[PDB]
RNA sequence: AAUUUCUACUCUUGUAGAUGGAAAUUAGGUGCGCUUGGC
DNA sequence: GCCAAGCGCACCTAATTTCCTATAGGACTG
DNA sequence: CAGTCCTATA
């Protein structure tokens, strides 16, 4: 039966390792005596230079072929409709082949096989597309179609650098490919047209027809809009919004016109944008009357669509000039400030503020645009002078003060420009000082920024602060000019308008000086990046084979446990075998690799039989058997039956598992496929590559299944390593001469000095070459490797005579904190400016300096030009490259294992990782916050680093990474995780995030377990290097991920947090139901009462279920009634003594302690309760609308079980019922077997969200696991298994 | 405070854990500036 | 001061595709 | 005209 040491050798892992590599000898020497380093970093500019011109063909193309596109769309909505309303298997499959007919239809296009058009522009696009992915890309004939263009004198010098080199296009051909593939692949021009931009599309009709149909007057905006913008001027709104019209979104420029239709058009700063679809919407919905209301209702905001894949983005709005350089940003900046200075800018401005002091104030006017922000800006609060100003105009009204008459007065701040002596007179001479003082700050350091010289460049931080400072001052001069009102209606002043007019229109320019000198000084400087070398080779590395080492030039050899790369390089431009001599192993030398590949026997053996022109040709004028001769010990012969077999004349083959499933003739399938497979097997016997290879191992031909059943078990016999010693001085000799480049293979695991445990990746590599690997292959090493030079790119490092400083005490286990760090620091080193504090020189005793007996730098690594070495091994060589039914394999072992424990992984609102694990019953038995793992709090360093991120963008400055920190962290988050899940042998249960931390650890946690090798464990155990653990099944995307991935689960996160671990109670109301005096009382009337028990000072609040249905979230759970509490008020204890108070509640915030509310509430209104009556009736009946408020208030309260406070570190878990055993549960007791806290409790219920689908599993009869926990099955769940 | 690279370290000229590269594309985010509005 | 809808710029981050090849074919060399 | 070696498979 099952174990959980079977869960490995499931399927094929390809990762790639990465070294150092270290040249030896004279390598370096003749390297750079050669000038291959830098000819290669030429060669990298140059495809540099050249992909973006080789892709104009490609833009071109796919603009042209989408130009012609027409089709109907109305199946694909149909089917995208049935599968958001069945939400079944069946309507899933069926949108998912309409898609791909639908990709299908746009690629014919491409290819030249769409009826749509006709014979003879097919018949272009056929003969364009075939020469597009290959060398003929560059002969310039596919220029010839496109269009008028022929390709200047420079373009052809780059074009001829790649002269018997443009494989090194080979991947960018693939790149291509996923560009215009029929595949459901995301990089795709069919994909985006299908799956992305349609459904957006699709729905932006239907938001437009429920907007015109409930608001008919927005129709008439909506195309005002349109023909304001002046877009798609001969179609309406109406056809803009059908499906016709999308066949003309499919370019770039059409949808760039669109989304402009949707989001407007913007010209410079400072004046009015051009409102697109969603402003008007907005806008609308802002005016707060009933049409608001109603559009509100209504789903309200146009998606707008993806780019075209490979276009580029134009747009209509104003695009500011750039500048080039710090000298064009300084000496135009400087320029600006002198004719500022010439001009008499700041004296005029001075001038005019300092008039303010006697003239006419009611003729001066600030702009009502403008005045939450001068409130801002001088007052307490943004509304102080507009509640001020309101207060005053209504001590003004006339006769009764209706609420119209307020309205009216409100109104009117909105819409006019108030003067300033009203705004004095309304809020008092402390508006004036702070007006005054915020002048005098302003002008003063406008001043200060004429006056102070501009830097010499910008490459120092401090001297783009400079800059920035001085635009910052200038600029704030712009905004405080600019809170005076403008409009002609306004009696303005006229010699102080015309002056400030005049000095406004001088500072125009700072806003553009402002943005302009940002967008260049917070450019990324030049970096120093690797790059591909190539040692003039265009193959190089691509395979290990002993066949192609000549023309790859790579060879691999161990000597003593250390491990080498040797190139081979042309000689005189001439490929010349180095053909080493194996000798004797009591010979001194190297251990060189022989290694022996026969690829994939899929395609492999077609193209060296079958396929073969000669063979090819024959067929189509014989039916005679046709005997190859070339590369066969003895002839094989091709017969046209087997032909026809593999070149059928209309897919699928007949020995492939399709012409079973659809024909449903076994008989024909299995007797194609067995002698397809016998075809094989002969080929291989006589084929020169692999006639060697002992195969007796296959099983009988016509036994197999299945041709990926064969082909797995077949691949791994044609893959062979082997070494041979190989004389020292015929390797040395061969370095001595440059006809050898010879690296060691490094990393620090190789260091003299080394002695603790390796890396996982060393032990990948040296298990690769170990001797049990050699005898049976569980790693291969993988051809297409690549070789890298870096540069050196950083210029802090402890010199010998200095001390440095453990981050740990004496202790070994108590962090210095940073501030306490750098101070010690400093003053052991003797370099403290001032005294040490009182905690420093505390501590000062228990630290520990070492003493720097060799330099030690910070980044050393970057310091010098280095060589590196990536190389890709598949890990389970054994298995097949995909597994089969994987989650099944899992679900069989969950069945025959069902004590298997579970893992629940939430992320917290005070936790970025909680977790909690359970057995399979659901008792606690472990629950931790991964804020802090071996006393670094990981939690407060990732906030710190965003902080300091934000500030550095804010000042124009460096902004540090955040993703290295944050894989760092993850990295231990996951070796905790795997550690516990290993120990327990457990199901994992994660969020399901449909329904950033977090989310990148899913991939993470998904990607370790998909190959888990512990490095503790002996090879040959599972677990070991040789037999890795696979617990997850084949990571292929998360779009294409279901809600089981072997070992790990995904369920939905609603109702896990806010519930009642002891009962699985949650609040069944709505509180947006229940909003006004009537309903408040009917909700009220809902219950069947509410009474005192004077046995123990609670009240109960008596709830069934099948009452106040409209008030309800639709989750009857299980229990047909509740007896909700409100809490005696009184102290109780946690388990460290540490007292807090029962039923409180945190609401906004404040405390809040309902029964002791109540009890007040009560005695207000002179209810009697003490003698156990129902309370309800009562308030009912005497109906007063804010006691009942209060009373609502109050039960909402005691229903809010989850309570927070971030100030007082508060986020508990209170339940408003009583359990079986009378147990109304809280987590601040803190006891250890229940949920410590609200984020601990959310960690839980996602656990056992895991352990309703293990339950289900169990009940169940098949292996498949249920799809999804609707949230009634969750609740009648765990309600029945706790009550 | 050393690294294939990342994070945390320093009994230890190095230690513990992690680490699938390269190319290509796309999406999103943060910050700043601005527009019209709401509070 | 916060927020909504939206535009411009700077840079940072993450997801999803492909390949992980010896040999057939034939253009270039001389 | 062969051997070499880049291109593009299957
Ligand atoms: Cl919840
Ligand atoms: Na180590
Ligand atoms: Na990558
Ligand atoms: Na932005
Ligand atoms: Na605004
Ligand atoms: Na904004």
């Amino acid at each position: 039966m099952t174990q959980f040491e079977g869960f490995t050798n499931l399927y094929q892992v390809s990762k790639t390792l990465r070294f150092e590599l270290i040249p030896q000898g004279k390598t370096l020497k003749h390297i750079q005596e050669q000038g291959f380093i830098e000819e290669d970093k030429a060669r990298n500019d140059h495809y540099k230079e050249l992909k973006p011109i080789i892709d104009r063909i490609y833009k071109t193309y796919a603009d042209q072929c989408l130009q012609l596109v027409q089709l109907d769309w109305e199946n694909l909505s149909a089917a995208i409709d049935s599968y958001r309303k069945e939400k079944t298997e069946e309507t899933r499959n069926a949108l998912i082949e309409e898609q791909a007919t639908y990709r299908n239809a746009i690629h014919d296009y491409f290819i030249g096989r769409t009826d749509n058009l006709t014979d003879a522009i097919n018949k272009r696009h056929a003969e364009i597309y075939k020469g597009l992915f290959k060398a003929e890309l560059f002969n310039g004939k596919v220029l010839k179609q496109l269009g008028t263009v022929t390709t200047t004198e420079h373009e052809n010098a780059l074009l001829r650098s790649f002269d018997k080199f443009t494989t090194y296009f080979s991947g960018f051909y693939e790149n291509r490919k996923n560009v215009f593939s029929a595949e459901d692949i995301s990089t795709a021009i069919p994909h985006r047209i299908v799956q992305d931009n349609f459904p957006k599309f699709k729905e932006n009709c239907h938001i437009f027809t429920r907007l015109i149909t409930a608001v008919p007057s927005l129709r008439e905006h909506f195309e005002n809009v349109k023909k304001a913008i002046g877009i798609f001027v001969s179609t309406s709104i109406e056809e803009v919004f059908s499906f016709p019209f999308y066949n003309q979104l499919l370019t770039q420029t059409q949808i760039d016109l669109y989304n402009q239709l949707l989001g407007g058009i913007s010209r410079e700063a400072g004046t009015e944008k051009i409102k697109g679809l969603n402003e008007v919407l907005n806008l609308a919905i802002q005016k707060n009357d009933e049409t608001a209301h109603i559009i509100a209702s209504l789903p309200h905001r146009f998606i707008p669509l993806f780019k075209q894949i490979l276009s580029d983005r134009n747009t209509l709005s104003f695009i500011l000039e750039e500048f080039k350089s710090d000298e064009e940003v300084i000496q135009s900046f400087c320029k600006y400030k002198t004719l500022l200075r010439n001009e008499n800018v700041l004296e005029t401005a001075e001038a005019l503020f300092n008039e303010l002091n006697s003239i006419d104030l009611t003729h001066i006017f600030i702009s009502h645009k403008k005045l939450e922000t001068i409130s801002s800006a001088l007052c307490d609060h943004w509304d102080t002078l507009r509640n001020a100003l309101y207060e005053r105009r209504i001590s003004e009204l006339t006769g009764k003060i209706t609420k119209s008459a307020k309205e009216k007065v409100q109104r009117s701040l909105k819409h006019e420009d108030i003067n300033l002596q009203e705004i004095i007179s309304a809020a008092g001479k402390e508006l004036s000082e702070a007006f005054k003082q915020k002048t005098s700050e302003i002008l003063s350091h406008a001043h200060a920024a004429l006056d102070q010289p501009l830097p010499t460049t910008l490459k120092k931080q401090e001297e783009k602060e400079i800059l920035k400072s001085q635009l910052d001052s200038l600029l704030g001069l712009y905004h405080l000019l600019d809170w005076f009102a403008v409009d002609e209606s306004n009696e303005v002043d006229p010699e102080f308008s015309a002056r400030l007019t005049g000095i406004k229109l001088e500072m125009e320019p700072s806003l553009s000086f402002y943005n302009k000198a940002r967008n260049y000084a917070t450019k990324k400087p030049y970096s120093v990046e690797k790059f591909k070398l190539n040692f003039q080779m265009p193959t190089l590395a691509r395979g290990w084979d002993v066949n192609v080492e000549k023309n790859r030039g790579a060879i691999l050899f161990v000597k003593n446990g250390l491990y080498y790369l040797g190139i081979m390089p042309k000689q005189k431009g001439r490929y010349k075998a180095l053909s080493f001599e194996p000798t004797e192993k009591t010979s001194e030398g190297f251990d060189k690799m022989y290694y022996d590949y026969f690829p994939d026997a899929a395609k492999m053996i077609p193209k060296c039989s079958t396929q073969l022109k000669a063979v090819t040709a024959h067929f189509q004028t014989h039916t005679t058997p046709i005997l190859l001769s070339n590369n066969f010990i003895e002839p094989l012969e091709i017969t046209k039956e087997i032909y026809d077999l593999n070149n059928p004349e209309k897919e699928p083959k007949k020995f492939q598992t399709a012409y079973a499933k659809k024909t449903g003739d076994q008989k024909g399938y299995r007797e194609a496929l067995c002698k397809w497979i016998d075809f094989t097997r002969d080929f291989l016997s006589k084929y020169t590559k692999t006639t060697s290879i002992d195969l007796s191992s296959l099983r009988p031909s016509s036994q197999y299944k299945d041709l990926g059943e064969y082909y797995a078990e077949l691949n791994p016999l044609l893959y062979h390593i082997s070494f041979q010693r190989i004389a020292e001085k015929e390797i040395m000799d061969a370095v001595e001469t440059g006809k050898l480049y010879l690296f060691q293979i490094y990393n620090k695991d190789f260091a003299k000095g080394h002695h603790g445990k390796p890396n996982l990746h060393t032990l990948y590599w040296t298990g690769l070459f170990s001797p049990e690997n050699l005898a049976k292959t569980s790693i291969k090493l993988n051809g297409q490797a690549e070789l890298f030079y870096r540069p050196k790119s950083r210029m802090m490092a402890h010199r010998l005579g200095e001390k440095m400083l453990n981050k740990k005490l004496k202790d070994q286990k108590t962090p210095i904190p940073d501030t306490l760090y750098q101070e010690l620091y400093d003053y052991v080193n003797h370099r403290l400016s001032h005294d040490l504090s009182d905690e420093a020189r505390a501590l000062l005793p228990n630290v520990i300096t070492k003493e720097v007996s060799h330099e030690i730098i910070k980044d050393r690594r970057f310091t010098s030009d280095k060589f590196f070495f990536h190389v890709p091994i598949t890990l389970n060589y054994q298995a097949a490259n995909s597994p089969s039914k994987f989650n099944q394999r899992v679900n069989a072992y969950l069945k025959e294992h069902p004590e298997t424990p579970i893992i629940g992984i939430d992320r917290g609102e005070r936790n970025l990782i909680y977790i909690t694990v359970i057995d399979s019953t659901g008792k606690i038995l472990e629950q931790r916050s991964l804020n802090t793992i071996q006393q670094f709090d990981y939690q407060k360093k990732l906030d710190n680093r965003e902080k300091e991120r934000v500030a550095a963008r804010q000042a124009w400055s460096v902004v540090g990474t955040i993703k290295d920190l944050k894989q760092g962290y993850l990295s231990q988050v996951i070796h905790e995780i795997v550690d516990l899940m290993i120990h327990y042998q457990a199901v994992v249960v994660l969020e399901n995030l449909n329904f950033a931390v977090y989310q990148q650890f899913e991939k993470m946690l998904i990607d370790k377990l998909n190959c888990l090798v512990l490095k503790d464990y002996p090879a040959e155990k599972v677990g070991g290097v040789l037999n890795p653990y696979q617990l997850t099944d084949q990571f292929t995307s998360f779009a294409k991920m279901g809600t089981q991935s072997g070992f790990l689960f995904y369920v939905p996160a609603p109702y896990t947090s806010k519930i009642d671990p002891l009962t699985g109670f949650v609040d069944p109301f709505v509180w947006k139901t229940i909003k006004n005096h009537e309903s408040r009382k009917h909700f009220l009337e809902g219950f069947d009462f509410l009474h005192y028990d004077v046995k123990t000072g609670d009240f109960i609040l008596h709830f069934k279920m099948n009452r106040n249905l409209s008030f309800q979230r639709g989750l009857p759970g299980f229990m047909p009634a509740w007896d909700i509490v409100f809490e005696k008020n009184e102290t109780q204890f946690d388990a460290k003594g540490t007292p807090f108070i029962a039923g409180k509640r945190i609401v906004p915030y404040r405390d809040l302690y309902p029964a002791n509310e109540l009890i007040a509430l009560l005695e207000e209104k002179g209810i009697v309760f003490r003698d156990g009556s129902n309370i309800l009736p009562k308030l009912l009946e005497n109906d007063d609308s804010h006691a009942i408020d209060t009373m609502v208030a109050l039960i909402r309260s005691v229903l809010q079980m989850r309570n927070s406070n971030a100030a007082t570190g508060e986020d508990y878990i209170n339940s408003p019922v009583r359990d079986l055993n009378g147990v109304c549960f809280d987590s601040r007791f803190q006891n250890p077997e229940w949920p410590m806290d609200a984020d601990a409790n959310g960690a839980y219920h996602i656990a056992l969200k895991g352990q309703l689908l293990l339950n289900h599993l169990k009940e169940s009869k098949d292996l498949k696991l249920q799809n999804g926990i609707s949230n009634q099955d969750w609740l009648a769940y765990i309600q029945e298994l706790r009550n």
